[PDB]
């Protein structure tokens, strides 16, 4: 997990950037 | 509507990883 | 790897499917 | 153009899955 972690964050952000341009 | 599919779509991934980190995570 | 190949095959395969609808 | 913009990212979010995976399989 702790070697995951900014691998999975940095995903989690790149969704959330792409789900505010829909907007 | 297309884009209310896709953004329903982007809404249902961003909860998958939520899901499979918070699985991760416990434990 | 072996417990987070199903949910990162199936995550790819989403991806997957939502590209191919842009077409 | 928008829909240009999104495929593209796509296809880069594709990648970026198919290399995350390339780097827990090896190893």
């Amino acid at each position: 997990a702790d070697e995951x972690y900014k691998e999975x964050e940095d995903x989690q952000e790149r969704x959330r950037k792409x789900r505010k341009k829909x907007r």
